[PDB]
């Protein structure tokens, strides 16, 4: 019934994946913007 | 620039999504807590 500990682990996993996906998206934007500074 | 709003449209959609998945995980946390408090 350890479900409570595991469910909380899933919650954290869900947040680690969103935060990295978003991080990486803003990496792209910085680069694309520096890139468009020349184009 | 339009890569920027596109990046943001994907950052927003990734937020809403992550929040829905967290809500369905919270609802599972409710049922495991109910399971527990009974028995």
């Amino acid at each position: 019934n350890n479900y409570t500990s595991l469910i909380h682990s899933l919650i954290e996993e869900s947040q680690n994946q969103q935060e990295k996906n978003e991080q990486e998206l803003l990496e792209l934007d910085k680069w694309a913007s520096l890139w468009n500074w020349f184009n």
